C-alpha cells in the first residue's frame, strides 16, 4: 500500500483536477510519459449528482449517486481507454475514491445525476448500487442533527454525516463489499492506486477491511504481488483526538500540516524563515516520510475548502509558489503530488472567495478541452503548472536525484538557504529582501550545470543561467531579490 506502483525513477504524481479522460490519455501521452511524470490523480470517476444551484461547482462530484464510471470527465469506456494508453506509456492511474458517503441528505430526489440514475437521498435509495436505509449510519450517529457537531468526539467523526453527506455503514459487509466490487473493477482495468477521500471519517478497522478485498494490480501491467498504492485524506492539524497516525496500518496519510506551514515560512508569517527548514520533515512534527503524501497545496485548499488556512500557496501566488513547489521537490520528504488547476473567477469579499464553488471551465456544463499552446502552455483557462518549466524541471529534478540524501545545506540565518542531495544535484534559494551573491560547496562533479529554473538544457547549450562547478565542488550562485524565480537548481542531467 505504502509504494506508488510508478515505473522506475518516476517520483511525483499530478493532479489534473476536472480533465476529461480523454485529455488526460493525450496529456500522458504528450507530455507525462516523455517529462518523467509518475502517475495522475484523477476527479472521482464514479457517477455524482448534477447540482445546478450553484452551477455545476467542482465540489458536486464528492456527492456520489452509484459507482458507474459515467461522470463529466467520460464513460466507462473513455476512462479504461485513458488508463490502458497511460499505463501503456508508463504513467499511472490513481482514483479519487469517494466511498465514505453518498450524496447530501437534502438533495432532491430524482435523475439530476451525471448518469441519469435515480435515486433518493430522503428515502435513502440508491438503487444503481444498490443501498438503502440499512446501509447508511442514522441509527449508529448519535448526535442531535444527525451531522457531525464535535471533532473532540472520535466516534461522531466516524458515524455521523460530514456536513450532511449520507453516511455509509462500513462496518457491514454488504456495504464493504460494494465498495470492493467498485475498487477491483478499477484495480482490474489498470488503475495503480487510490485517494481515499475522507478517511478521517471512516474507521481504520473499516478502511482495513476494505483493503482485505482488493486484489493486486493487473499482471499485465504490473509486477505480480503488486498491492494498489493507498493514501488517506486525513486533514490533522494537530489538536483532535483523531491522528493521522491511526490510518498507517492501510497505507499513506496526505500530510497537511506540509503545504500549511511551508507556505507560513515562504510568506514569513509569524517571523518564520526558510533558515528553518534545515529540519523539515518529522522534525516539524510531520508523519514519517514513508507515510506521507505531500503537496503545496490541494484542489481543496486552494480555494480555502478545506486546511492549511490562509497561508496555502497556490498558482496565484506565481512567483512564491514556484519556489515552494521547489523546495519540496528537491527535498527528500515523503511522496510529492503536484497540482494542476484550473482558473475561476476569484472574487473575495470580507476576506472570502465567494466564487470558491465555481466548477471547471465549461460550455454550458459541458468541461471545456485542455488546449496546448505552441509555448506549450494551456488555453481553455486550465493553468498547467505542471507544464510551467519551473515545475516541470523540478520534477525531473526529483527523478534524478533520487535516493540521494540532503547534504551540503546552508542558510544565511535568514531567507537564503541551499541543500543538496548526494552529489547529484543542488538547489539555492534567495527569499530575502537583497541579494545573494556567494560560493557555495554544491557536492557535484566539477563542470558547468545548467540552471533549470531560469531555462533548460537544449542539444549541448542553456536557455539560460549557467553554473560553473570547481575541482573542489564548489560553485558561484548569483540570486536577485528581484530576480523573475528567485531559486536555482541544477543537477547531474543539466550538466554540459
Ligand atoms: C552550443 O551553441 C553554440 C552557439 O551559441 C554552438 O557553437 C555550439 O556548437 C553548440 N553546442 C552544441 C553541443 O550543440
Ligand atoms: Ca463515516
Ligand atoms: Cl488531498
Ligand atoms: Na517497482
Ligand atoms: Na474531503
Ligand atoms: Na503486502
Amino acid at each position: 500500500q505504502y509504494s506508488p506502483n510508478t515505473q522506475q525513477g518516476r517520483t511525483s504524481i499530478v493532479h489534473l483536477f476536472e480533465w476529461r479522460w480523454v485529455d488526460i490519455a493525450l496529456e500522458c501521452e504528450r507530455y507525462l510519459a516523455p517529462k518523467g511524470f509518475g502517475g495522475v490523480q484523477v476527479s472521482p470517476p464514479n457517477e455524482n449528482v448534477a447540482i445546478y444551484n450553484p452551477f455545476r461547482p467542482w465540489w458536486e462530484r464528492y456527492q456520489p449517486v452509484s459507482y458507474k464510471l459515467c461522470t463529466r470527465s467520460g464513460n466507462e469506456d473513455e476512462f479504461r481507454n485513458m488508463v490502458t494508453r497511460c499505463n501503456n506509456v508508463g504513467v499511472r492511474i490513481y482514483v479519487d475514491a469517494v466511498i465514505n458517503h453518498m450524496c447530501g441528505n437534502a438533495v432532491s430526489a430524482g435523475t439530476s445525476s451525471t448518469c441519469g440514475s435515480y435515486f433518493n437521498p430522503g428515502s435513502r435509495d440508491f438503487p444503481a448500487v444498490p443501498y438503502s436505509g440499512w446501509d447508511f449510519n442514522d441509527g449508529k450517529c448519535k448526535t442531535g442533527s444527525g451531522d457531525i457537531e464535535n471533532y473532540n468526539d472520535a466516534t461522531q467523526v466516524r458515524d455521523c454525516r460530514l456536513t450532511g453527506l449520507l453516511d455509509l455503514a462500513l462496518e457491514k459487509d454488504y456495504v464493504r463489499s460494494k465498495i470492493a466490487e467498485y475498487m477491483n473493477h478499477l484495480i482490474d482495468i489498470g488503475v495503480a492506486g487510490f485517494r481515499l477521500d475522507a478517511s478521517k471519517h471512516m474507521w481504520p478497522g473499516d478502511i482495513k477491511a476494505i483493503l482485505d478485498k482488493l486484489h493486486n494490480l493487473n499482471s499485465n501491467w504490473f509486477p505480480a504481488g503488486s498491492k494498489p498504492f493507498i493514501y488517506q485524506e486525513v486533514i490533522d492539524l494537530g489538536g483532535e483526538p483523531i491522528k493521522s497516525s491511526d490510518y498507517f496500518g492501510n497505507g499513506r496519510v496526505t500530510e497537511f500540516k506540509y503545504g500549511a506551514k511551508l507556505g507560513t515560512v515562504i510568506r514569513k508569517w509569524n517571523g518564520e524563515k526558510m533558515s528553518y527548514l534545515k529540519n523539515w520533515g518529522e522534525g516539524w512534527g510531520f508523519v514519517p516520510s514513508d507515510r506521507a503524501l505531500v503537496f503545496v497545496d490541494s484542489h481543496d485548499n486552494q480555494r480555502g475548502h478545506g486546511a492549511g488556512g490562509a497561508s496555502i500557496l497556490t498558482f496565484w501566488d506565481a512567483r512564491l509558489y514556484k519556489m515552494a513547489v521547489g523546495f519540496m521537490l528537491a527535498h527528500p520528504y515523503g511522496f510529492t503530488r503536484v497540482m494542476s488547476s484550473y482558473r475561476w473567477p476569484r472574487q473575495f469579499q470580507n476576506g472570502n472567495d465567494v466564487n470558491d464553488w465555481v466548477g471547471p471551465p465549461n460550455n454550458n456544463g459541458v468541461i471545456k478541452e485542455v488546449t496546448i499552446n505552441p509555448d506549450t502552455t494551456c488555453g481553455n483557462d486550465w493553468v498547467c503548472e505542471h507544464r510551467w518549466r519551473q515545475i516541470r524541471n523540478m520534477v525531473i529534478f526529483r527523478n534524478v536525484v533520487d535516493g540521494q540524501p540532503f547534504t551540503n545545506w546552508y542558510d544565511n540565518g535568514s531567507n537564503q538557504v541551499a541543500f543538496g542531495r548526494g552529489n547529484r544535484g543542488f538547489i539555492v534559494f534567495n527569499n530575502d529582501d537583497w541579494s545573494f551573491s556567494l560560493t557555495l560547496q554544491t557536492g557535484l562533479p566539477a563542470g558547468t550545470y545548467c540552471d533549470v529554473i531560469s531555462g533548460d538544457k537544449i542539444n549541448g547549450n542553456c536557455t539560460g543561467i549557467k553554473i560553473y562547478v570547481s575541482d573542489d565542488g564548489k560553485a558561484h550562485f548569483s540570486i536577485s531579490n528581484s530576480a523573475e524565480d528567485p531559486f536555482i537548481a541544477i543537477h547531474a542531467e543539466s550538466k554540459l
